[PDB]
């Protein structure tokens, strides 16, 4: 999984994984109208760069 700044596919800083990963949402109090949803990882430390 990528991430880009624009559409022309050159920002590639990092590139995340998809596999052996967890998921979980966010905090409550927070406003999820725009559903922001946390990824993490138990087994790995693969996060990346919390």
């Amino acid at each position: 999984l990528s991430w880009y700044k624009d559409d022309e596919e050159k920002e590639k800083k990092y590139m995340l994984s998809v596999d052996n990963l967890k998921l979980r949402d966010v905090e409550k109090g927070f406003m999820s109208s725009k559903h922001i949803f946390a990824l993490f990882n138990t087994e790995q430390r693969n996060v990346y760069k919390d």
